[PDB]
């Protein structure tokens, strides 16, 4: 029949590639890892900058409900 | 006869290979292994992004009712 | 419908490529690398002092909410 | 909206083009330089004396909130 | 017909995004963050203390009665 | 109507921007770093000391009741 | 009304600009510098020797109860 | 009122501009430069030999309890 | 009228400023910290040592019945 | 009246200035830190071994019952 | 009164400065700054070979019970 | 009384003047040096050949149980 | 008779030989050794760049489902 | 008698040298190992890749069933 | 079946033979080394200049997803 | 799609063939070698005075984005 | 009388200088050395091999039952 | 009695001189250490080759059961 | 018994003087060697060229399983 749990996903909404909780996170991201290299001053903070983005893309691609 | 916990099995619509539920789940495990990843910066969180979706598949395709 | 932790995004304000944070960050920046180059007297440091801006930049463009 | 790192801004006043902590700077870079000069005799140390400050002029030319 | 819990609420007054409470919350936060980074000496710290406001804030803005 | 929690806010006068908690913590703050300095020899521990002030500063001026 | 916390400051006495601990301190950073410049014999760690003095008194100059 | 710490101070007698442990140093100090010396064959050594005596001397003239 | 628990405080003899009690606590507070330190060997366990005391200082000045 | 705890004070006896345990700290750590030499070959083990007994002292002298 | 853990004292004899356990001490670090020197051919681990005694022979002159 | 870590000292007989152990170690240290030599063809590495041999002597005759 | 967690192996289309993430580790091992060598200028980095490869091939030749 | 855990044994089917999961472990080991190597560049994480594997073949061949 | 990280693939777009990112490298490059000419005066860092080019070159060409 | 780092690219306005970066190389570079003749007086140092600027013009002419 | 849990001491037996327990333990040792030194290559884990040894001894020959 | 953990010693058939493990050591010995030296080019890592060898000897000679 | 690490030792053929792995080896030893020359142009790096594999030999020949 029909699964209980569907309807709503609002949850993409809320969750979806386009969603303010993603672009939330990666800004973090940004700062945080701006941040260490600072103190670092090492080559290693930039990359789920991208890498996450396209990580976010592929997972939401992989399930996109 | 006929075992009486039988028919229904929306159950399976409820949990099933397509249903809400599990598209819940990959979604937060999404979510929390690029969180992770922001503490971290290991490489570590993204495995049962792909692994849990075949394990969940595998189970699925065990049990599948 | 609509995702809840929409709206708001005073968060952009917050972070925006124009706040305070993010100028916070640079200065600082600026800070320990002419501090390290004292100790250091090596060609390092002066990098992601330009970078990091642009760095912040693309991210900024990258994501922008 | 208001984003609440902001207002402040002494920070500024703490560390800006004027400010003891860069006047502070430069000064133990002059100390240092000199200093090295003594123990090692080559032409090396004296340029973020000049460099640091235009450096520091530019960094904060670049920020400067 | 009316729902019996209603009228009072001044628990709005009582934790409303004016309240004293959600006042007291972010200054202790303001606190022990502090207090933890004379300990630990790490940038971790200085986050929910935005972070949380506009976390408050989102989700007062998420309800508010 | 009046929030209970409201009144009182000696909690103020208690962890106020003048507060003798505030300058405790500065306090121990100068110490440790002045400590740790002996043992570690780097120029790290010198900036929470101004930091946490304006961070102070800054947290009161965001929230002060 | 009055911050309990208030009153007593001989914590002011006890860690004050003249206080046992303070002449602790620099006495001990002495002697480490002395000490370590015996292993290196590098001109390092006669600084803070001074530089934390002044150190001291500004944050003391700034705090100051 | 009375700093807790006070009092005492045979610490000064422990670590006195007349102390055993202040001679101590100089001596392992006379020592390691001759020794050095033996190795390198370069003037180096003597230095603090004298110098830190006076370095000695005017931290101990600085802080002096 | 009369609070019955009113009179006595001889609990007040008991844990009093002066109090065997009180006494007993730094005790074993200089104990452990000067035990943990040999285990540890960092500076951390002498705080409370004179910090508990002022600490009980106030609070006993805060109450003090 | 008469603090209940009062009286025995063996306990001074016990942990005394002058006591066998006062007595066994400082014989371990003089152990452990000519211990810890032989594995480090650093000179940090030996303060304690003076400094923990005056800070013995102090505490000892500060509440001294 | 009579401190307990006083009597026995045989953990003199067990640490005393003539005891098994302090020949043991010198015994290996004889052996390991030796054994260090091969590897290193630096002139170092010769030194609590000798000082180690006397900072055993004082630290034991200090407490000896 | 007894120190318990007392009797045995076939330690000595393990670690002795003449045992093993030692011999063991002069002989990879001729060797090493020998070895070095090849490679550096500087006089450098024929000496604890000898002065580790008089240096095991002298701390060995300086402990010897 | 049949192993449970057989079947699928789409794991093999997932991590094959060809497969996306496959591809993906050598291209990020192409760029940190081009990166590491501007930092370093040493011939060191490609290696694996080749050898991993080949090194995929064998223990995927070798297992290989 | 029969011990009652027996027959089945398709656990061997599902553990056997052949089977799914055992072709999953050493997958997975090959991936971390090449993984590791990029950001180590040591040369460590190419052996269980085969050592593992006949690690897995005598254990196998030890107890298979 | 279908690899789950597969799709996407503007992993290529971004990390491409013509990416931004790509042309990045190189670009620093020439500085650094230009950079470090100045310093050295040896001819050495331009090479990969030229090098890394083709080495980027090859690698996409290996991998080129 | 599109590439995530690509946009911007004041990168190139930044380190382009006219950019303020780029005169900085050669300027410091005229010195340097300018001084270093002076010290030398070998016929060295002009070279890469012309060949690093045409050494820059291939490598920007090479990638120039 | 008879303390209960007398007699037996296969204990003795069990544990002895002569045990199986005993020769076990150093086993191991002188593997899991052996191993470390591979990884290691410091001369360090050779020494419990024959310390333990006579540490057992000596506690053997301590207790003995 | 008889030692309940008596018996047995197939252990040391598992550990014994003439064992598999036992060769196993050795085994990756002699590898690392040759690829250590590729990496290297020290002579270091030909010694517990042999050394480890007889120093298997020995403690296998030790104890040997 | 029989050690039950025994039987197996395709080990031996895995690691044996003939196999793949060893030949992997001085392989490589052939590359860098040449590659460092060109860098070196110092007589060095051809020595376990043939050196290691002769060392190969003997330790392979010690142990040989």
């Amino acid at each position: 029949q029909d699964l209980m749990a569907s309807g709503n996903t609002t949850v993409k909404a809320t969750f979806g590639k386009d969603s303010s909780v993603v672009k939330w996170v990666v800004l973090a991201e940004v700062l945080v890892g701006a941040v260490m290299y600072m103190m670092t001053k090492n080559v290693k903070f930039l990359a789920g900058f991208a890498i996450i983005s396209v990580f976010i893309a592929v997972g939401m691609a992989v399930v996109g409900l």
